[PDB]
C-alpha cells in the first residue's frame, strides 16, 4: 500500500484538500452578513466542538482502516461495526465527493479558462456606473457558462469551456497517475507555497487600492467590526458550525481515505492540527483580505451589504473581474486571482477523486492507472449532466454537501466512537500522537459534538428540503435520477468487491 513520504507533504496535501474557493469568497461573504468580526465567536467555538474533533476522528477512521489496507467506508465502516448495513451507509462516503467531482471539477475549469482569458487579454473593456462595469462582466461569464436565454433550461457552454474542462480534467489525471507520493505529495509542495506568494501578492495590491469610492481599509473595516447584536440568532451559530464544517471538508469521506495513507503508528493529533489551523490561517488572514476589501475600496462601503448579499459566485467571477478591468495592469490581476483559485481547487479535486481510485485499488484490486482513468472516465461522463443541464449543479450540490456532509459526519460520529466502542476510539486517536489530545475532547467528541450535528439535521431537515421538493422545476427530477442511480450502481460494486473475496 502507497504511504506519504513526508510529514510536510502529508500537511500540505490536507492543506491544500481545506484550501479552496470557499476560503477566498465564502468565508468572506458569510462573516459579513453575520456579525463581521462578532461571526468570529460563533466560529471558533464550531472549531473547537465539532471541526477539530470530528477532524480526528475522520484521521483516526483512515489510518485505522488503511493499516489493514482499505482506504473506504464501505469498508472500513464494516471494520468498526460488523453489520450489513453498515456496508451500505459507507456508500455515502463513496458516492458523496463522486457526485462534488461531477460539478466542481468543472467549476475549476472555468477558473482555469478565466485565468488564460485574462492572461491573452481576451476579456471586456467597459465603459462611470456600477451596472455599466458589471454588466460586461456578467454577460462575459453567461456566454462561458452558456446561461440560458430562453425559457428552457437548457445550457451551452462555449467550446473553449469545454475544451478548458478537457484540459482541466486531464491535469487532474497527470497528477492522479503518478500515486500519492510522487503525485499528490509531491504537487502539494509545489502547490502551497505557490497558492501563498498569490495570495500575498494579491493582498498587498489589494490594500493599495485607492479609488474615489473607498480604500481597502474600509473594506477590513467593514469586514472585520464586529456585530454582537447578531450573535443573538440562532442562524448565525448554524451558518458558523456549517462553514467550519464546509471549510475543513469533513463528511467527504477525503480525509479518511487521505488519512489510510499514513502509517499505522504515525502522528494524526498533531498533524491533523496543523493542516486544520493552515486552512483557518489562509481563511481570515488571505481570504478576508482580497475579496470583501478590493471590493469595498471600488463600490464604497455604501454598497458593501449589497456586494455581500450578491452572494460569493457574483463576487468571484463578476465583481472581482469588473474590479480589475477598472485598475493599472489588472488584466494580469484577473490572471493572477483566477490562477489562484485554479490550484486552490485542484488542490482539492485530486484529493476528491481519489477516493473513488482508492475504492477500485483496495476493493476491485484494480491497478492505479485503471483506477485513475475509469474514475476520470465516470466523473467526465456525469459532468455534462451539470454542463447541459441548467441547475443540476445546484441540485448535486445541496444533496450532497447539505445533507451528505452532516448526515456522514453524524454516522461517523456514531459508528466510531459509539458503536466501534469510545476508549478504543480515543486509543485510536492518541496512538503514535506527538502530542496527546486533551482529556475533555472525550465529552466533546461523545456528546457536545454529535449534539451540534443533530441539531444541525434538525434545522437542516425543517428549511431546505420543503423548498427543493416543492418549488423548483421538474429537470431535477433528471439530476435526482441520475445521482440516485449512481448509489445503486455503487451499491452494486460494492456488492461485486464482497463477492470477490468470498471466492479468495
Ligand atoms: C473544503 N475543502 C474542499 C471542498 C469540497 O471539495 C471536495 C470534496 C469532496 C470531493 C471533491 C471532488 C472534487 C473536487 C472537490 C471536492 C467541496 C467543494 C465544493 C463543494 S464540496
Ligand atoms: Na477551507
Ligand atoms: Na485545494
Amino acid at each position: 500500500r502507497e504511504h506519504w513520504a513526508t510529514r510536510l507533504g502529508l500537511i500540505l496535501a490536507m492543506a491544500g484538500y481545506a484550501v479552496d474557493l470557499g476560503n477566498f469568497l465564502r468565508f468572506p461573504v458569510q462573516a459579513a452578513e453575520n456579525g463581521g468580526g462578532a461571526f468570529m465567536i460563533p466560529y471558533i467555538i464550531a472549531f473547537l466542538l465539532v471541526g477539530i474533533p470530528l477532524m480526528w476522528i475522520e484521521w483516526a477512521m483512515g489510518r485505522y482502516g488503511g493499516a489493514q489496507g482499505h482506504g473506504t467506508t464501505p469498508a472500513i465502516f464494516y471494520l468498526l461495526w460488523r453489520n450489513r448495513f453498515a456496508k451500505i451507509l459507507g456508500v455515502f462516503g463513496l458516492w458523496i465527493p463522486l457526485v462534488v467531482a461531477s460539478y466542481y471539477v468543472y467549476i475549476e475549469s472555468w477558473t482555469l479558462g478565466f485565468a488564460i482569458k485574462f492572461l491573452v487579454g481576451l476579456v471586456p473593456e467597459p465603459p462611470t456606473d456600477p451596472d455599466s462595469i458589471l454588466r460586461p462582466f456578467k454577460e462575459f461569464l453567461y456566454s462561458y457558462i452558456g446561461v440560458p436565454k430562453g425559457d428552457e433550461p437548457i445550457l451551452k457552454p462555449s467550446l473553449f469551456a469545454y475544451i478548458v474542462f478537457l484540459i482541466t480534467m486531464f491535469i487532474n489525471v497527470s497528477i492522479l497517475i503518478r500515486g500519492i507520493s510522487k503525485g499528490i505529495e509531491r504537487f502539494a509542495k509545489i502547490a502551497m507555497p505557490t497558492l501563498f506568494i498569490l495570495a500575498v501578492f494579491l493582498v498587498i495590491r489589494v490594500f493599495l487600492l485607492e479609488t474615489p469610492n473607498g480604500t481597502a481599509a474600509d473594506g477590513l473595516n467593514f469586514l472585520w467590526t464586529p456585530d454582537f447584536e447578531k450573535l443573538k440568532d440562532p442562524g448565525v451559530w448554524i451558518a458558523a458550525v456549517g462553514q467550519i464544517f464546509f471549510s475543513l471538508g469533513l463528511g467527504f469521506g477525503v480525509l479518511i481515505t487521505f488519512a489510510s495513507y499514513v502509517r499505522k503508528d504515525q502522528d494524526i493529533v498533531l498533524s491533523g492540527l496543523t493542516a486544520a489551523t493552515l486552512n483557518e490561517k489562509a481563511s481570515v488572514i488571505l481570504g478576508g483580505s482580497i475579496s470583501i476589501p478590493a471590493a469595498v475600496a471600488f463600490f464604497g462601503v455604501a454598497n458593501a451589504v449589497a456586494i455581500a448579499k450578491a452572494g460569493a459566485f457574483n463576487l468571484g467571477f463578476i465583481t472581482l473581474p469588473a474590479i480589475f478591468s477598472q485598475t493599472a495592469g489588472g488584466t494580469f490581476l484577473g490572471f493572477l486571482w483566477f490562477f489562484l483559485l485554479f490550484f486552490a481547487g485542484l488542490t482539492s479535486s485530486i484529493a476528491g477523486m481519489q477516493g473513488m481510485i482508492a475504492f477500485l485499488e483496495d476493493e476491485l484490486k484494480l491497478s492505479r492507472k485503471h483506477a485513475v482513468l475509469w474514475t476520470a472516465a465516470i466523473v467526465f461522463f456525469s459532468a455534462h449532466l451539470v454542463m447541459f443541464l441548467n441547475k443540476s449543479l445546484d441540485e448535486m450540490d445541496f444533496w450532497a454537501t447539505g445533507i451528505g456532509v452532516v448526515f456522514f459526519g453524524l454516522t461517523e460520529l456514531i459508528i466510531f466512537f459509539w458503536i466501534f466502542g469510545a476508549d478504543k476510539a480515543w486509543e485510536e486517536i492518541n496512538r503514535g500522537g506527538i502530542i496527546k489530545v486533551p482529556r475533555i475532547y472525550y465529552y466533546v467528541m461523545r456528546y457536545i459534538t454529535p449534539a451540534f450535528l443533530a441539531v444541525l439535521l434538525v434545522v437542516w431537515a425543517r428549511e431546505y428540503i420543503p423548498k427543493i421538493m416543492e418549488e423548483t422545476h421538474w429537470t431535477v427530477w433528471i439530476t435526482r435520477f441520475y445521482i440516485i442511480g449512481l448509489f445503486l450502481f455503487l451499491t452494486f460494486l460494492v456488492f461485486l468487491a464482497e463477492r470477490r473475496r468470498n471466492h479468495e
